[PDB]
């Protein structure tokens, strides 16, 4: 009844992984070859012709923050968003902030030298703010246990260290950033993330790829 | 107890000045001077220092999407989204869309000649997606009245219209885009909306400062 078109490795299929797995949904992962789209998956997503692409009862929705919505409100139990009205729209406020933020990123995978210092010294002025205004002295993003925001920016975990390994610089670091590496070390030992990351070998071998291609 | 930090020619702003008419909610609109911004504009909105900013029992909101969902999620009678959770994502899919393409917009306001044309054909394929994918054969996004989506792309009327006019070239035009043309002359018709626009002289004289000063 729910097919995700996905990945192994893209941290915006994860997203959706860790949100179905939440809600205890039942799926079939479908995982999609970039390079020969499958039919399904430029049917689904004309648009974009990207992936994730969720199917439920065979109508699709494509894009991962929408995805995430989307199964919030169809399975509501156990919810990923808070009810108060302004507190619903913080955590909007600070997803919206790393999707447009994720592009500062990129320079990790282009820049070299005193550049590269440079674009990772803007990336950890993006983690400060995110740390310092949204995230503060809480566990989570959303408080206790993860929600949509914590699920949001799991990809400053894994994804983001193996980017580091791959470029040979640092940014997501204890002395610079004390509540937010002790939030990636949170995360990442969630027994739901913890089982459904991909393996970091892997992971490391993709983005050196990424970042040789991208020069 | 709603006050809204403003202006009398954003797009973004008028955005939730269309928004808190349409809920019938009482407010007061403090107009900011974007060169010397108000104390209480920097420190309602420190992450991006941008109008509008919703200020709601103190409490501020900024981001005009984030504004819009806050909205309609505080005042719900009179529905700006659908209850279906899928016709809400394919809204949500709709906005994010818009919002990711409002950048491509920005070339009408650099490129010249040949390289103006081509950013207002580009222009035009954003808008031929939105009209065959988003609006079909609809009056309006939101169906037979104006939704969240028609608000998000208001921008495209009467503000693009100036921009047009700035650039000298055209984008919307009925014969290519016949339905989404048709939509942006009844939004512009709608009461609300048209009581509600900035005058167009004055838009057409900011649009030509902006053209003029981003070369
Ligand atoms: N904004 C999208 C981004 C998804 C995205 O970039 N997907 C990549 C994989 S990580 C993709 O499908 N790329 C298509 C390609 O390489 O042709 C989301 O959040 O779902
Ligand atoms: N993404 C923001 C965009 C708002 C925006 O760009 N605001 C402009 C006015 S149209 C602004 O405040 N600019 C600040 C400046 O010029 O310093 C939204 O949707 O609210």
């Amino acid at each position: 009844d729910v097919k995700l078109h996905g990945s192994w490795v893209s941290p915006f299929n994860y997203r959706v992984i860790w949100a179905l797995k939440l809600k205890g949904v039942e799926f079939e992962h479908i995982v999609e070859d970039l390079t020969n789209k499958s039919e399904l998956l430029l049917k689904y997503n004309p648009v974009y012709k990207k992936i994730p692409v969720l199917v439920h009862g065979g109508k699709p929705i494509a894009e991962s923050l929408v995805i995430l919505e989307y199964i919030e409100e169809t399975w509501p139990e156990n919810p990923l968003l808070p009810t108060d009205p302004y507190e619903r729209a913080m955590a909007r406020f600070w997803i919206q902030y790393g999707a447009t933020k994720t592009a500062a990123f990129g320079a990790l995978f282009r820049a070299s030298g005193e550049e590269l210092e440079k674009a990772a010294k803007e990336v950890v002025e993006v983690l400060r703010v995110l740390e310092e205004q949204g995230l503060g002295d809480k566990k989570f993003f959303g408080g206790d246990s993860i929600n949509l925001v914590d699920i949001s920016f799991g990809l400053f975990t894994c994804w983001l260290e193996a980017i580091e390994e791959a470029a040979g610089v640092k940014v997501l670091e204890p002395s610079t950033l004390p509540r937010l590496h002790a939030w990636a070390q949170n995360f990442i030992e969630v027994p739901l993330i913890k089982e459904n990351i991909p393996d970091y070998d892997k992971l490391l071998l993709h983005m050196k790829g990424v970042r040789e291609k991208m020069m």
